[PDB]
Parts: C-alpha cells; sequence; structure tokens
C-alpha cells in the first residue's frame, strides 16, 4: 500500500520505518562404489545450483581424510579389517557433517553435497539421525555401474592423477586403484526402494545415465536435481561462444539496440565461416540471438542455425541506444549505482545480470544436452554463460573478459571445462570497462 | 548478411528474391489396466504441449470404439472370448493408428498420444512396427496402481458418469466396470525394463507418482515430458487468478508503464482480502509480478508473498506508456498489424503472447506443484494462464475476457478445470478492446 522502489534492484518493497527493531535445508547423501562419478555428479550439480542462485556445496570426505593423514601409501588403508583406519575415515565424515551443519544453520547454506561412499545401511541411517535431529531433509543419489570398460575409463581419466598417486606410475596407480574398490564391494548395500528405502527419497543413476529409478520426490529442488540428472551426458563433445562480428553501435560506444555488422565485424564473420570448417566437427549446432548482429554473423557460415530470445542482450531498458557518457550525463545516479553493485542492478525498465542468469537456465539445460554446438551471442550474455561453465561467482561474471572476434573454445576435462582462447586477427573495437566519504564524516 | 525484418514477429531472416522456387515425429504410446489414469495423463500432457507450441493430438481407441457400436450394454463385450468384438477392437486400435499416421505425416503434428490399454507384448509389437515403418520415434507410458481405494475413487469420478453409463445407476455402473477391468487381467503384461523391455524408452508411474523408473529417454521433448509427469499431482486444490487492482494508467487508458493503485484499486484490494479470508484455505501461496500496483495488491491481504518477474506485464517496447490512440497516431501500421495478428505480434523492442507463453512456463511449472496458490497478475499474463487452464487456442488467448476486480477460480474436476468468477463489487473501468482490398484490385 505504502512501498518504496529499491534504488539498485529496482524492486517495490513496504517502506519500513522502523528498522531498529527487532522450507528445510537439504543434505544431499551421495552412495555409490569408488569411481562411479559421485564426485563428479557433486562438482557440476553444485556449479548449476550455485549459478541459478541456490547456495550449495561439496563436502567430500575424501579431502578431509588427505587433510588427516597426508601421504597415501596404498589400498591397504581401506581394508575393513583397518581397525585405526576404519576409526580415522569415521572421523573424518563425522567432522564433514559438523561441518555440513554449520553450513546449512549457520553460513545461510541451502543445499549440502555430502560426497563419500555411504555404501552400508548403517552408515546411511547415521546420516538420516543426524538430518533429522537437525531438521535437515535428506535425498540420496545413487550411482551404480558395473561395466569393467566405464570404471576402466573413469580411473585413468581422475584417478591415476589425483593428489593420492602423485608418486606414481600409470600401471600401479590402476592397480591400486582396483584393489582399492574391491575393498568395498563385500558389504556394499546398494538402496532398495522395494523393501528397505521405501521411505527414502532418492534417485538411482544406472550405467552412466540410461536408466533411473525415483522415489519420492519432495520438493522444488528435488524434482530440478532430478531433471538436471536426466540431461547432462559424459560424451566429449566441444562448445564454442563468441559474440556478434562487430556493429556500428559498437563503433559508436552505444548500448543495447539492433544494429548490422560493420566492415569489420563482416570480415569476422567470414573468418568464423573458415575457423568453423578447420575444426571438422561431425554435427554441430548453431545458435543466436534475435538481434540483427548474431544472425548476420551465422549467415556468413552458411549453415542451418536456431535463433533464441533468451539470447538477445541484457536490457538496457531507458538506456537503450544511448553512450556510457551519456547515461552518466543523464542518468548520475543509475551510473554510480551501476558500478557499485553490477551484478545486482537492474536498468530502470530493464533488466539486471540476475535476471539474465534465469533467463538463460532453460539454454544451459539444453546445452547440457547437446554435442557440438556454437553460441553466437552478445557480451553480458556471453559473461554469464562461461561463468556457468567455468564456476565463476556472481560478483565475478559481470567482469569476464569477451572480447570481440574471439572464440571461446570449451572442452569437457576431469571435473569441468578448460577454456581456449582464438582471436581470429580482424581488428574490432574494445567494449571492456574494468570495475572502477569525503564529506559525510566530521570534521566535515 | 543481406536480412530484412519480419513485419509483425519483428524477426530477422535473409531477403528471398526468389520465393517462387522450389528430429522424427513421437507416438507416445499409453499402458495399463483401466482406470489408472491414461486418459487423464493422455489429455494433461497435451494441454502442455500445445500450449507450450508443439503441437499435439490425443488418439482415444475407446472413442473410436463408441463411435463405431453406438450404445455399451456392458463388461461382456471385452472379455477375451469375445471374438467379434475382439475383432471390433482391433479395427478402431488400427483405424485410429492410421489417423495416427495422417496427423504426424500430412497435417502438421509433433506428437500423437495413443490412448488405449496397451496391455499385452503383442500389441506393443505392432505399434513398435507402425512407429519403425513410419519413421516415428515411440515413448511409451505405463501406469502402474493396484491400491483398491484409488481405483474405486476413479471410477466414481471419471467412469460411472461417462457415456458408457449413461442409462445406469452408480451401483451397477461400478459392478460392470469392476468386471471390465478384471477382463485384461489374465493377459496383462507390464512393460519389463529389464529383460524384454529394455531397448524401450519408457516411464513407468508408480501409485500414482510416488515411484517413477525411467528407461532411454532419448531427446528433448522426451525428457520435458519426463519432468512434467513427475510435477503434476492429483491432490485436490484452487487456484485463483486476479489482476492488480484498478491503477493510474488505467484511468488514463494508457498501456505498460509501472504506475500505483487508484483508490478503487485500493477499495478492491480489501474486498480481495476478506473475500480471500472468507474461503477458509489451509495454506495459500501468494504470488505477484514485480510492478507496483500487484504488490500494492498483495500488501492488502497481510499473507506472505513471492514476486516473479515473469509474471510482470507483456512487454510494449517502443509503446510502454502510450494511450491506444497514441499508437494508432504514432505507429497506424504497428497498430493494424497487432490487430490482425494479435497472438504472433511483437511490440518493437518488446513482446507478443507468444514470447509471453515461454516465460510463463516454469510458473505454470510450479503451479502444477502447488495445492492452493493465488496469483495476482496483469490482463495479458492472466489470459496466457486461463488459456492454459482452459485450454483455449492461441488464437483465442489475446481475446480471453478477464475484467478488474473479478476473481477467477479453478478447480480440477474430472478431466479438467472448472472456472468460477467472483466479481467482489469495486467499480473500476474497461481495459477489454474486442477483436476489430477496395483499391487493391482492379475496376480500381
Ligand atoms: N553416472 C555415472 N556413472 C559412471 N561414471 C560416471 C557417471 N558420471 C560421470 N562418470 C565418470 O566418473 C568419473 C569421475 O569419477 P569420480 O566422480 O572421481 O568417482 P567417485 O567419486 O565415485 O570415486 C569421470 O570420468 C566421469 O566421466
Ligand atoms: N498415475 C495415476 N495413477 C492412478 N490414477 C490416476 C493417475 N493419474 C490420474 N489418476 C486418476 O485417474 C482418473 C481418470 O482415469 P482415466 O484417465 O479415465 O483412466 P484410464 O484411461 O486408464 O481408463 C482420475 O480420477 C485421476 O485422478
Ligand atoms: S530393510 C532394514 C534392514 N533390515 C534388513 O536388512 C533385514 C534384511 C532385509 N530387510 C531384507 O532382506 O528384506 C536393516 O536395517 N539392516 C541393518 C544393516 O546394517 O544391514
Ligand atoms: S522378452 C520377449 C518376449 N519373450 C518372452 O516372453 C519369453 C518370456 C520372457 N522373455 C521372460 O520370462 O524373460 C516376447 O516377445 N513374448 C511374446 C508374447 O506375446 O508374450
Ligand atoms: O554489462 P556491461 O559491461 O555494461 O556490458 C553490456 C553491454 O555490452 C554491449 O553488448 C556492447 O557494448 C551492450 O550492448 C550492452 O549493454
Ligand atoms: O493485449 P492487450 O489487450 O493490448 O492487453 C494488454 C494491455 O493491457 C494492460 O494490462 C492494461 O491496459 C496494459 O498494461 C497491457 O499493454
Amino acid at each position: 500500500l505504502e512501498l518504496t522502489q529499491s534504488r539498485v534492484q529496482k524492486i517495490w518493497v513496504p517502506v519500513d520505518h522502523r528498522p531498529s527493531l527487532p522450507n528445510s535445508p537439504t543434505v544431499i547423501v551421495m552412495v555409490g562404489l569408488p569411481a562411479r562419478g559421485k564426485t563428479y555428479i557433486s562438482k557440476k550439480l553444485t556449479r548449476y545450483l550455485n549459478w541459478i542462485g541456490v547456495p550449495t556445496k561439496v563436502f567430500n570426505v575424501g579431502e578431509y581424510r588427505r587433510e588427516a593423514v597426508k601421504q597415501y601409501s596404498s589400498y591397504n588403508f581401506f581394508r575393513p579389517d583397518n581397525e585405526e583406519a576404519m576409526k580415522v575415515r569415521k572421523q573424518c565424515a563425522l567432522a564433514a557433517l559438523r561441518d555440513v551443519k554449520s553450513y546449512l544453520a549457520k553460513e545461510g547454506g541451502q543445499i549440502a553435497v555430502f560426497d563419500a561412499t555411504n555404501t552400508t545401511r548403517e552408515r546411511r541411517h547415521m546420516i538420516l539421525h543426524f538430518a533429522k535431529e537437525n531438521d535437515f531433509k535428506a535425498f540420496f543419489i545413487e550411482s551404480v555401474c558395473d561395466d569393467p570398460t566405464v570404471v576402466a575409463s573413469n580411473i585413468m581419466e581422475v584417478k591415476i592423477s589425483s593428489p593420492d598417486y602423485k608418486d606414481c606410475n600409470s600401471a600401479e596407480a590402476m592397480d591400486d586403484f582396483m584393489k582399492r574398490i574391491s575393498c568395498y564391494e563385500a558389504s556394499y548395500q546398494p538402496l532398495d526402494p522395494d523393501k528397505c528405502d521405501r521411505d527414502l527419497s532418492l534417485i538411482k543413476v544406472i550405467d552412466v545415465g540410461r536408466r533411473f529409478l525415483v522415489n519420492r520426490v519432495q520438493d522444488h529442488i528435488q524434482s530440478r536435481i532430478v531433471y538436471y540428472l536426466m540431461n547432462i551426458h559424459v560424451q566429449p563433445r566441444t562448445i564454442y561462444l563468441c559474440r556478434h562480428g562487430e556493429n556500428e553501435h559498437n563503433l559508436q560506444g552505444r548500448i543495447g539496440g539492433d544494429s548490422g555488422l560493420s566492415s569489420r565485424g563482416k570480415k569476422f564473420a567470414s573468418a568464423l565461416s573458415k575457423f568453423v570448417e578447420e575444426q571438422n566437427l561431425k554435427d554441430l549446432r548453431v545458435w543466436t540471438s534475435q538481434l540483427k548482429s548474431t544472425i548476420q554473423t551465422a549467415e556468413a557460415l552458411r549453415l542451418p542455425y536456431e535463433q533464441w530470445k533468451a539470447l538477445n542482450e541484457i536490457d538496457a531498458g531507458v538506456c537503450e541506444e544511448l553512450t556510457y557518457e551519456e547515461i552518466r550525463d543523464t542518468y548520475p545516479e543509475e551510473y554510480a549505482l551501476r558500478e557499485q553493485d553490477k551484478y545486482y542492478y537492474r536498468y530502470p525498465t530493464g533488466e539486471s545480470y540476475q535476471d539474465l542468469v534465469q533467463r538463460l537456465e532453460p539454454v544451459i539445460m539444453e546445452l547440457e544436452r547437446q554435442e557440438n554446438v556454437l553460441v553466437i551471442c552478445h557480451q553480458a550474455v556471453l559473461r554469464c554463460l562461461l561463468a556457468y561453465f567455468l564456476d565463476k561467482s556472481a560478483e565475478e561474471m559481470p567482469y569476464l573478459k569477451c572480447p570481440l572476434h574471439t572464440v571461446l573454445k570449451l572442452t569437457p576435462v576431469a571435473y569441468g571445462c578448460r577454456v581456449e582462447s582464438i582471436y581470429l586477427n580482424v581488428e574490432s573495437v574494445c567494449t571492456h570497462r574494468e570495475r572502477s566519504n569525503p564529506l559525510m564524516r566530521r570534521n566535515s
């Protein structure tokens, strides 16, 4: 009824004249033998939830273990008859759960990913008890895969080169790790939604996503997690990101708008076409925004492309078509507010980087399902997408560097994405702007 | 490179100077005993896919059967020893599949929902053969539920009042239908993803959504279907929709903008508050847009609410803040184009109803997961949402009637939504505008 508009995020809020006074968090429990992609799922899911704004953190019991033990000697550390190490392993689990408690009850976290094997009913029972007693929801993710080819390949890809094997050649690293896995085999009790685990909320991922069993999804975040797990795959592939060729507003320093390519932006577009041909890709999808400059760039390729409105550049609202010099002059306060809080700032009647993230989510979801893809887009859009793939925070996203006429080439390696930059050697202007009391204290 | 902007949808396209020259469709196969919600899933999924723009149609073999037989006498028609009727039933299935073929190969349909029991391997095999031979993808949805309470309740809710029982009282309708179900029991072969159905793409829905088994999702549309099935529920509930109280742009005939409530819009807001209290709901969620007028309306309720940017009113781009009389005067061609194709039309630098649908999809998905919800929104937004619940086409959506100060109350009944209108007796202006050669032929 009486409301004021917040100056940064442009949100209407009730005017509070007295500010002097005055949906449980969730633990995701990983389950499975070693080298089943538990840690891979932990990190990727966490990169997703963070980028869409649900604060999430991975608690990797193995890293608590390395912290406490220092150098790994061999699989003998994991024998079920190793009384002292079984004890230390338990201690690492319980220290991880203490931090889980602190994260969720004290540091404003919403999702805690408890990444360990959790292969016995007894250990899962204790985790349930800890969640109940603290009022957290529990959701279980079990990865099941007995294909020896996938296990072998997982070991080569992430295990022989982990810190546990700093000292090792490949063949013996592999040999140690195989025996380490067989340590857990005799006591492993897979999740059983028919009998014993009927009242648990869970997903079983089977044969790398070929099949899934889902029991009792409870809420908003749980059903998204399941949809996300069902749409990612481990096939190797490549993602290319770039901006439209230089346009005429770029030549004028003007933001937003819908102008066409300059003669350089056009020369870039032919360079992009030769570059793509030289990559020699089997099938390649091409995506653009609905703005003219990205579409003119894609036409030079002579490949089919799809236009997405969700890839249009951030909307500057009343500042569209203006230069930054015009904005500082006409809207000095809006100018200063954007520089102090560039992620959360919304242009009047336009958008923030925060809004851009929400709108790009379906683009990200579909990119997960594709193989080879080239995305021709815009400066602020490209920073968002890059923040997702490279795991950058919200505070750094609006400052990521993404110059004109340069392709960022992303390849899946280990637990994330390697980025490689290829500048296509066509000049263009620079659109990157770096991050930028006296009277308001006494002795005025 | 050389492109033109389409006048209605504002899409850049290559200029074609010679227009004189020049991802398989999918059959969804329903599977299950009678009264397992197959038809319910068929219709609801189809209402969803159509509203998000994937042309879909239900082929209900039972309706082919009623067409061909005329009056139903009893469950004896469904006996496996009824040689002549087994023949006619088969004929209805094959006539349905012919129409499926015509819909998908000839009428531009993309998804065909084949709604029948399909309870034997032999019948499913023939459907596979028909899909293969025509190059369609096949995806199976099996509903499994042996809770006698749910079956009984499903029969009371949709079967005793179906056309098959026009002639009948409740007890005997129920009795006939129970025996009809037991006709199919002996030969029923549930989908078996372990052995026989390992290479099929399928979802098994178990105990009304308590549990799911998912085998080999293949593509974009299949993974959305699964996510949609996992998020709807049959618990009874109520959805309320209305607009912000009247605002000052409403008093001026002006479109878009961010103005506050008039004194009437405020009187409506207290009326809404008393109305909500009189409904006596257990928990009620309240959603608004981020525009001031909806938020001022929600404050009068003194209940917690959530603001969604996706509920903001359609964006009129360069025409924001203008009256319709100013738009006709300054942009006569844009005015005329919008009147001739109101769904697909996009305001320059703004949106169409088509864009509004894409942006509201997450709102619809989340409404599916809720129980009691009140959505305070805007004229064009409210028509979109109402088109989804009431199954209206794209061509009618922009003309649906949704006056100020009136709540639309939606309740789940049978296979859809009943709508009830409650006007809260506060005057307001009217914002509804109805749908509106000579020189371009010779004898000029
Ligand atoms: N669902 C899955 N099943 C089996 N392997 C997977 C799965 N998802 C990812 N991977 C592979 O798992 C490997 C990483 O294993 P890691 O996450 O370190 O396993 P863990 O934590 O279970 O010991 C990567 O090679 C990745 O490709
Ligand atoms: N997954 C499900 N399992 C069981 N019943 C359901 C399911 N989904 C909806 N229903 C109920 O099914 C009833 C409608 O049955 P109907 O679709 O006519 O069944 P069928 O087509 O299998 O004969 C409705 O009462 C609805 O609430
Ligand atoms: S199902 C709960 C568990 N009980 C059993 O394992 C009995 C055998 C299985 N239930 C079965 O065959 O059905 C349980 O709590 N086990 C404790 C453990 O640590 O193994
Ligand atoms: S699995 C393919 C089917 N063969 C069988 O049913 C053999 C028995 C089961 N496979 C089993 O117990 O594993 C099949 O095609 N059956 C044809 C039918 O119409 O029943
Ligand atoms: O967030 P920033 O750095 O202002 O960059 C986004 C701007 O960059 C541009 O893409 C090019 O200058 C403008 O169209 C857009 O407003
Ligand atoms: O699609 P239509 O009928 O022009 O209605 C949408 C318009 O209605 C209003 O909500 C109220 O007039 C405007 O804010 C908006 O532009």
